[PDB]
This record gives structure tokens, C-alpha cells and sequence, in this order.
RNA sequence: CGCUUGCUCGGUUCGCCGAGACUCCCCUAC
DNA sequence: GTAGGGGAGAATTGGCCA
DNA sequence: TGGCCAATTCT
């Protein structure tokens, strides 16, 4: 059973006004401003907001919020339930986590009393309500705009809308292709590829990238081209596949060019179809943010053949492929082993029935080759100077006097902290003690005095360490908070370099995920595999190997 | 067998073309 | 460094003037 | 008849 709806963002060409002003932004920014600030007992008693045109008028009545001129039932029951479970859910959050606590103090008592100790005091159970009988957390209010049916997405048409620079095909005809022949294009037109360049050219269905795609012209150190915005915008205006959703008196138009790229690549629909079922494989509810002006389309419950899983452990895995090897007589498997010299390291084998035993069968061992780790390394090569950076000049916005507990502290870390190299780790060994004590006798500024060990021996012997390494000048761990984390976390998110690298590594984790997964189905010449994953690149690879029993479906054990 | 926008990383003779991702949003905290 | 709450339809029916 | 399109409603 698909249960998957992978997005679909496409981008906003014409407006009438912005979405900010538009009053279905109006109304849900004031629902939410208004629900998000009132008592329990309020809340309670401001609850019989309903589902119906009797029951959000008199709601919208005696409570006062302005309705802006809005008053379409099946959209303004999707705002007054999102703010709702907004406000509901800082309470459940609460809630679970005081349940953690009260667990424990089950337990704890439970264990007491079958010991026969007493039980011990219950701590006191945390609340999201103040003094003022208000949240303390209060939820914010968001910039998005839910679509519903009424409002849903049709082809642009001339007929029935207002007139735009550029028009739309007819729904009913095939949508246009895009150059059928671009080795036939004559020198002096747009999308011209030259004579050399002819023997390198991919065999394969690679994507098709228009002239006046940017990537073809963005800034980069070794291209000496320029770059002319108006005549790529007004290149690409004049090939869009209009579609057009009308809220009230307002109105957007969209690019359906993205969602054209999704049922490609995803090899859902082949080419040569029309617009009226390509917008048949998404929703009729996008969802709209002002601050982009991107709609993000999600694709219809069914288009895609996935079926979500969550990553099994223990005995569960056994049944999971005892299941799984019943339904083919191949299946194929792959152990990972992240963090041996390498980012991935591959086991393949596959699984057989001798009834019912798991016979495997190894068929050999891989490792991500050459290239996927030069990017690798390139990615690491740009991510420590980019937190070289966000310490730097973050640390240095110094309010002249917090520079002793954390920065400067640092600095004495080496300058005021012989047998041992005195940085290289050497634990259980009386290095350190052996040069100390061959100029002291069995005393220093500092000793040892600690019952350490599993049955807490008086380690005072030598004074070999552990305590004076303490005692040199720590951290301290003062005033750690307001002085790094508050700063660097905040400057974090200020810089454009951050937000990039994160998004490029979660691709390039995902470039290793998906070829260790090829390379499975090549080896193991199966169509049915499984991943085996037994738990720095090595938080981000375990996350994207994790994703894919919910993205793709595809089953996951971590061992 | 299969590709018109947008995004990431690269090659260039500056006319393009080689490779990759596609589960995303707000939200309060730490 | 991510933690944990909230999101991401659409078929059938009824009032309805033409 | 018949048509356009809000409003029920379930999930």
C-alpha cells in the first residue's frame, strides 16, 4: 500500500498582490495570534469553533476576530485546526516528556518497595502554564498558505483569466517537447553545440537542460561568460507551462515546468502527454509560501510506488526477511561498515530458503570509489574553513572582559598547563609521574586523593595523574553557554556558506547511498535488496542510509 | 526505454556539457 | 547538534438561477 | 434541464 507523497516545488511567474496582503493570510495570521495567546480555561471554553457555516460565524462573533472579508467554509477549517493542534501540542510535548520522568520514579519506586525501601519522592511534574496562566512557549505564527479545492490549480486560459505577457498551450493537446535535435542546431542559434565537444556526449537519458538555464550561466571562478538575467528571464517566460489557482479577487501563476521534471525523472509518465493529467498526478492542495514564492506540490497517493518503512530492530529484522525471502527466491543484502579508512565499506551476499534458514552466501567487497571520495574530501576541505570562520570573527565579538573563561583560557590550555610527549593520550601509564617524581618526591602542587576503580581503590601511588592534568589549567566549563554556544549558534545561521554545506552534504551522503545501493542490485543481480547497518561523514551516512526505509521503502536493520 | 524551469559540484576553445540530489515546510527550546 | 511538537484531501450533496 | 460552485463530511 503507497503511502508516500514526495514534494513537487514549483515557482510563482505573475501575482496580483502580495500573498502577505491577500485576506486569507490576514485571517489565519489573527486565528493564530488569537488562539496562540489564552488560558487553558479559555481555550476550553473557546473550542466550539466547529466544522460548519453556523458554528464559525457565531465563533468569529462573540470572540471577535476580525474575518477579513474571509469566509469560505473549507478553507477557514483548515486554519482554525492547524492553530488549534499548534496550541495542543506544546502541551503534549510537556507532556511526554514528564511522563519520561514519571516512569522512572515508577520504577524507582516499584524496585524500592520489592527491595523493601520506602519509596522515594515523586519530582514535581513540569507545566507549559506560568503564573499569568498563559503558555510560557508560545507558538509562532507561520507564513503559509494552505489551498483547498475551491482554489485548486487549472491550466491557464485567456478566456476565463486575466491576460499575462506569456499563454498557455491547450490542455487537451500534448505538451511540447524540447528540441528534438540539438546536434541539428545551425551555429549562431541558441542551444548551438560545437564540433569538438560532438564525440563527449552522453549516451545515456541524461536531463535535459535548456540554454537559458542558469546553472549554464551562474558565477563560477573558471568561466569567463557573462551572465544576462533579463534575456534568460524573458527567454524562458516564453516556453513556461502556465497554471493558474485563484483564491477570491487574487490570483497566482505558477511554472508547472517543475512538476513536468518530477514525472520524468521519477518515470511515471513518459513523454509526448498533455497538462490536464499532469497535474492529475499531484494534489489539488498546494501549499504556498509568501517569503520564496515557491508552492509545493505534493505528488497524489499513489503516484509513486512506495510503501514507507521504519528501520527494524533485533528479532524483528529475522521475521522482516524471513517474510521478504519468501516472496522471491533472490534476495540480496549488503552490510555496511562506515568508518574503517573509508566513508562506506560493502558486504554483499544474499539470502537463501533451506526451509526455514537464512543461508547467505557472500559474493564479494566493495568500497565507494575514487571519485564519490575526492568529493568527499572536497566537502571536508570547505566545511573546516567554514567553521574555521564561524569561530574567528565569532569569538572575537568580545565584550572585553568574558575573553578569561572561554577564549583566552584556551590559550593557556597550552601555555600554562617530560617522560610523555605531554599532549599524546597516555592512559594507566606512569609516564607522567616517572618524570615528574625524578625531580620531586611524592609531592606537587596538587595530589591524587581519589578512590577511583571499580571497587574504588585509594589511588594515591606515585601521584601518576588524572589529577594534575585537572588541576592544570581546565576549561572550567564557566560561563561556556552565553560566551561560545549562545554567539557561534547564532552567527550559524546568519552566513549563506552554512546553510549551503549542510543541504551539500546531505547530497553527497545521499550520492554514496544511492550507489552503494546500485552497486547491491548489480552484484547481487537482485531486484529485491535489503540494508544491514550496525550503529565526520558518520552521522550524516547512518541518517541517509536511515532514510530510505521512509523515502524508497527500502527495508533497514540496525544491528 | 525515459527529461523545457529551479538547486549542488565540476570541465571549456566562452557557443555548451560532464556528474549528482529530489521529503519538504514552518515552530519553541536547548 | 539536532530534539520534538504542528503541517502538506477530495468525494458527495445542496442551493441554485438560467 | 443544467450548470456553476460553496458546504458538508469522511478519511
Amino acid at each position: 500500500p503507497a503511502n508516500f507523497c514526495p514534494p513537487a516545488k514549483v515557482n510563482i511567474l505573475a501575482q496580483s498582490r502580495p500573498l502577505s496582503e491577500w485576506p486569507i493570510n490576514l485571517v489565519s495570521k489573527g486565528v493564530q495570534e488569537y488562539v496562540y495567546g489564552l488560558t487553558a480555561a479559555e481555550r476550553e471554553a473557546n473550542g466550539d469553533f466547529g466544522t460548519s457555516r453556523k458554528s464559525l460565524d457565531r465563533w468569529f462573533a462573540r470572540t471577535g476576530v476580525p474575518t477579513h472579508g474571509y469566509t469560505t467554509v473549507q478553507g477557514l477549517n483548515l486554519i482554525l485546526r492547524h492553530t488549534f493542534n499548534r496550541y495542543d501540542g506544546v502541551i503534549k510535548k510537556v507532556e511526554t516528556r514528564n511522563e519520561k520522568r514519571r516512569s522512572k520514579a515508577t520504577r524507582i519506586n516499584v524496585s524500592r518497595e520489592a527491595d523493601g525501601l520506602p519509596p522515594i519522592e515523586a519530582e514535581p511534574e513540569e507545566t507549559a502554564f506560568g503564573p499569568d496562566g498563559k503558555l510560557k512557549e508560545r507558538p509562532g505564527i507561520n507564513p503559509s498558505i494552505y489551498c483547498y479545492q475551491q482554489v485548486s490549480p487549472v491550466p491557464y486560459n485567456p478566456a476565463k483569466h486575466p491576460a499575462l505577457p506569456f499563454s498557455g498551450v491547450d490542455p487537451g493537446a500534448p505538451l511540447p517537447l524540447g528540441t528534438p535535435n540539438r546536434l541539428s542546431i545551425p551555429k549562431g542559434q541558441p542551444g548551438y553545440v560545437p564540433e569538438w565537444q560532438r564525440p563527449h556526449l552522453s549516451t545515456k537519458n541524461k536531463r535535459i537542460r535548456k540554454w537559458y538555464a542558469r546553472a549554464n550561466w551562474r558565477r563560477k571562478p573558471g568561466r569567463k561568460s557573462v551572465l544576462d538575467e533579463a534575456k534568460l528571464k524573458e527567454a524562458a517566460l516564453k516556453e513556461a507551462i502556465p497554471i493558474i489557482v485563484t483564491i477570491g479577487k487574487d490570483w497566482i501563476v505558477m511554472d508547472a515546468r517543475g512538476l513536468l521534471r518530477a514525472v520524468y525523472w521519477r518515470g511515471i509518465a513518459k513523454p509526448g502527454l498533455s497538462l490536464k493529467e499532469l497535474l492529475g498526478f499531484f494534489s489539488g492542495d498546494p501549499v504556498l509560501d509568501p517569503k520564496r514564492g515557491i508552492a509545493t506540490f505534493t505528488f497524489k497517493l499513489g503516484a509513486v510506488a512506495v510503501h514507507s518503512r521504519k528501520p527494524t530492530r533485533g528479532k524483528k529484522s529475522k521475521e522482516l526477511l524471513l517474510s521478504m525471502t519468501a516472496e522471491k527466491p533472490h534476495v540480496g543484502l549488503v552490510a555496511i561498515d562506515l568508518g574503517q579508512t573509508n566513508p562506506v565499506a560493502a558486504e554483499f551476499s544474499r539470502v537463501k530458503r533451506e526451509g526455514e534458514t537464512l543461508q547467505a552466501e557472500p559474493l564479494g567487497q566493495i568500497v565507494l570509489p575514487d571519485d564519490l571520495v575526492k568529493d568527499l574530501t572536497r566537502y571536508r576541505r570547505a566545511w573546516d574553513a567554514t567553521e574555521e570562520q564561524i569561530k574567528a570573527e565569532a569569538i572575537v565579538q568580545l565584550p572585553e572582559e568574558c575573553r578569561a573563561e572561554v577564549v583566552k583560557v584556551n590559550q593557556m590550555s597550552a601555555e600554562e598547563t617530560g617522560d610523555l610527549p605531554w599532549e599524546k593520550m597516555t592512559s594507566n601509564t606512569t609516564f607522567i609521574s616517572d618524570h615528574l617524581l625524578a625531580k620531586g618526591v611524592t609531592d606537587q602542587v596538587f595530589f591524587e586523593k581519589k578512590s577511583k576503580g571499580k571497587k574504588k581503590g585509594t589511588e594515591t601511588v606515585k601521584r601518576k595523574d588524572y589529577g594534575w592534568v585537572k588541576l592544570l589549567r581546565p576549561r572550567l566549563s564557566q560561563e561556556t553557554r552565553k560566551a561560545v554556544n549562545d554567539k557561534t549558534w547564532e552567527l550559524k545561521r546568519a552566513s549563506t556558506e552554512y546553510v549551503r554545506l549542510s543541504r551539500r552534504k546531505t547530497e553527497l551522503a545521499r550520492r554514496c547511498v544511492n550507489y552503494i545501493v546500485r552497486e547491491t542490485k548489480r552484484w547481487t543481480q537482485c531486484e529485491d535488496i535489503a540494508i544491514v547497518i550496525e550503529d565526520w561523514f558518520i552521522q550524516v551516512l547512518h541518517k541517509a542510509f536511515s532514510d530510505l526505509a521512509l523515502h524508497r521503502g527500502l527495508p533497514v536493520i540496525e544491528a
